[PDB]
């Protein structure tokens, strides 16, 4: 096969355990044999991050910004148990949280639909896309234990007193021990969130819903509502009217209820935390947490980070190390690669690359849909409880490879 | 019965707004007052009443509930920008529910009202899912504000007793541009109450209990909910759980909502204030309709209760009612607010006759739909029946329930 020439380099972030094993096979068998790619490799395994005191994560984020497209393998955020078992320096923060904070933007999540997989919410016939604000709020929050009675205040001091007033807000007078936290966001970040959301709505020709709790957090959430409306009237109003699509702000309560009783087919812009929770509800409702894509996008339309949206399970790895067979789904990791390559193709105007990314995806879905070859989790979701109903982690990937070859020849 | 049942202690009634107020009075006159000799401590929480008393009536009502033990509340309107304008309100008064919950503290238990006949949007949900929502702080008592430009943001705590605690000045953020900020709190006392009520309900209903948090991100704040529940659990409920064969477990909110969507129901989800607010609507919708859900606020000591109609009022229905136009609004949620409240009243006063009445009221109400197929517009549409004849009017439904109440009260 005559290899497709990728013009610009692609930033690759390796991950942990089982997904790392899967990641290497995908790269060696499904990508490298067909593409001549310059991969800027960053090892984000727990061991690598510990050894560099998490500096490797920051470097990888900056590389993505430099080159434009990053593709990331699922990683492990160590807990107390792991820190002790592997003698880590500390409970390192989520590489994902770190990358999102550095790149900023929006994380778009949507189900990977496989006809055969049963939907847990039957009426969802059309994809629901979650546009999760990638920055601030709880993920960059300051929280602390309050040991006893005392006052708690939120204090703001402008860098320039003549252009702004200081603020000292009474938060609470404790009468006993408790907890406290403060969080923030910026208008610039919220504005980018809005631009990407409106642009995706336009590009996909879908209605856009922004949801908040601005009835309770009148200033904080109210700010998201006002910025979205302002951006809407600044550059997208007539575009939406021309396409016949709509933008509407809704109370988060009402939105999730309408989402649950709908047929899908719309985009839900959500604050960082709500986007996190709801994307799992949506992924699960469509069929499986393992069938979801996740791509971080910056408002300038120049930077993308495609990540394996399905976490790795240490149990599978344990069995893998013991030489026992496994059946871990590799679809989410395959799509991280395909969606990243698609952005690379678009940015570089390399149609041959985009075509490849699309067949890689169809060959993967058809292996399941048409050939009935799948891993344990999907077989089970399908009510196929026979041992012979699924193949091993490696068998699935070998099947996809064979399919990729076959489908590539057809063209 | 036809003699009337003597309710020993007064019941606090909080009247509401628009269409729900209309249904509320009909319920009282036809389904409650004719059978019960009850002393109702009436508090009008309509928008006009609250505006006239500068929201003082809401505070008085909450204190009456604490004084007498049981309150029954009709749905109320939380004014927004437009409403303040159209009705010249003095202020955008805060939600009465948030005010009442802050004063009484405790936990709000949300549970679906199951009518087997009504289709479920999440098919596998065959067993009730109960949401135990912490009713106190977090974002419902938060302090939020806009940040005009560059400057420092700090969370400052000053202990009342310098010897037992140190002051804290935590740098929240250094703005380089305008943005938003907020701070919130909760207390060990409130969280402990939340835990006790949750474990007791689990033991009472013999269901597994899951507490969900984002303690991976909010290590101190959310970690406190996790630690207090575990302490309380091991100290006085673990043994009983083990005897009953039920389990308690803490889960990441991400995993829990996914497991919830994939499950068959049959468990209690203890959730922080905000998550409980959002997830209860998802659960209510999933079982069939937002209008089929009960909501009862319970205090830890077990002596105070506020049964509320969770089904918000709809202005369009009210406007039609005003014009004398035909209406078909569901009253099931309002009926259960009364029944559930009367049950608490009966249990506290040890009045078996009241509890029997409350139960027959509920049975008559649901059988009116389940057996007689008599229902309002929303339920009929839920059953995929769009013909006019498929449903009855608001009044017709209530008359049907009243008739069955009389039938089933002699039976
Ligand atoms: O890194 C983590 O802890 C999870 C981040 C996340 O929400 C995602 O990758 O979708
Ligand atoms: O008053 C409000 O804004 C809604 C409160 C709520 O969530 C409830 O009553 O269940």
């Amino acid at each position: 096969f005559s290899k497709i020439k990728v013009k610009q380099p692609v930033v690759e972030l390796d991950g942990d355990e089982m997904t790392r094993i899967i990641w290497d096979k995908i790269k060696k068998k499904l990508i490298l044999p067909y593409l001549d790619v310059d991969l800027k490799y960053y090892d984000l395994s727990v061991e690598s991050r510990d050894a560099t005191s998490d500096k490797i994560t920051q470097d990888a984020a900056e590389a993505i910004k430099k080159y434009g497209v990053g593709i990331k393998c699922a990683t492990i955020t160590p807990d107390e148990a792991r820190v002790k078992e592997f003698n880590l320096h500390k409970m390192w923060k989520s590489p994902n949280g770190t990358i999102r904070n550095i790149l900023g933007g929006t994380v778009f999540r949507e189900p990977i639909v496989i006809p055969r997989i049963p939907r847990l919410v039957p009426r969802w016939e059309k994809p629901i896309i979650i546009g999760r604000h990638a920055h601030g709020d709880q993920y960059k929050a300051t929280d602390t234990l309050i040991p006893g009675p005392g006052s708690l205040e939120l204090v703001y001091k402008p860098s320039d007193p003549t252009t702004a007033q200081p603020q000292t807000l009474k938060v609470y007078d404790y009468k006993g021990s408790g907890v406290a936290m403060a969080m923030y966001n910026t208008d610039e970040s919220i504005e980018g969130f809005a631009h990407s959301s409106f642009k995706l709505a336009i590009d996909k020709k879908l209605n856009l819903f922004l949801s908040t709790k601005n009835t309770i957090l009148k200033k904080y959430d109210g700010r998201f509502k006002d910025i979205f409306q302002e951006v809407y009237e600044a550059q997208y109003k007539s575009k939406f009217e021309q396409l016949g699509i709509h933008y509407e702000h809704r109370l988060i309560d009402d939105m999730v209820a309408q989402m649950i009783k709908s047929k899908g087919g719309f985009i839900m812009a959500l604050k960082n935390y709500d986007g996190d929770v709801q994307s799992d509800i949506v992924a699960q409702g469509f069929g499986s947490l393992g069938l979801m894509t996740s791509i971080l996008v910056t408002p300038d339309g120049k930077t993308f980070e495609s990540e394996a949206a399905h976490g790795t399970v240490t149990r599978h790895y344990r069995k893998y190390q013991k030489g026992e067979e496994t059946s871990t789904n590799s679809i989410a990791s395959i799509f991280a690669w395909s969606r990243g390559l698609l952005k690379r193709g678009e940015l570089d105007n390399t149609p041959a690359l985009c075509k490849f990314a699309n067949i890689l995806e169809s060959a993967t879905l058809n292996t399941v849909q048409q050939d009935g070859i799948m891993t344990k989790d999907l077989a089970l979701a399908c009510g196929n409880n026979e041992r012979s109903a699924y193949v091993t982690t490696e068998e699935f990937l070998d099947a996809v490879e064979k399919r990729l070859q076959k489908e590539i020849k057809s063209i």
